[PDB]
């Protein structure tokens, strides 16, 4: 199998803002995940192929990552910060689901996650 095309990150039917929200998103959680030294795995779509994954997105139907994320948020894709969120979350859950507990891209997934709701925590009013 190919692979599957990756999320869309611009959608001319889908209204878009930029809000403060929105920009802390992009400036300081991105930002700071981005750079974490176990961000690499998260940087790009999963590539079955390369990977030998023949079964990955049999598994993971909804497939997300941070290069997504990234473009999503330069691009202005989103109205609101939930929608931003529940990507990092999708992205998450999914490392989560196809691996097993205490595996080692699963404890690298839940550093990043600490960080991520540390981050989101921080966001000030
Ligand atoms: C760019 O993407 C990758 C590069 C390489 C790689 O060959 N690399 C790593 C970078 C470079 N390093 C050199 C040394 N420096 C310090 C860091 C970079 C050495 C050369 C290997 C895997 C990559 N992609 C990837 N993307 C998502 C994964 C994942 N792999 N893994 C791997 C289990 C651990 C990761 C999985 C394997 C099986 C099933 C599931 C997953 C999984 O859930 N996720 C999230």
């Amino acid at each position: 199998s190919m692979n599957p095309p990756p999320p869309e990150t611009s959608n001319p039917n889908k209204p878009k803002r930029q809000t403060n929200q929105l920009q802390y998103l992009l400036r300081v959680v991105l930002k700071t995940l981005w750079k974490h030294q176990f961000a690499w795995p998260f940087q790009q779509p999963v590539d079955a192929v390369k990977l030998n994954l023949p079964d990955y997105y049999k598994i993971i139907k909804t497939p997300m990552d941070m290069g997504t994320i990234k473009k999503r948020l330069e691009n202005n894709y989103y109205w609101n910060a939930q929608e931003c969120i529940q990507d990092f979350n999708t992205m998450f859950t999914n490392c989560y689901i196809y691996n097993k507990p205490g595996d080692d891209i699963v404890l690298m997934a839940e550093a990043l996650e600490k960080l991520f709701l540390q981050k989101i925590n921080e966001l000030p009013t």
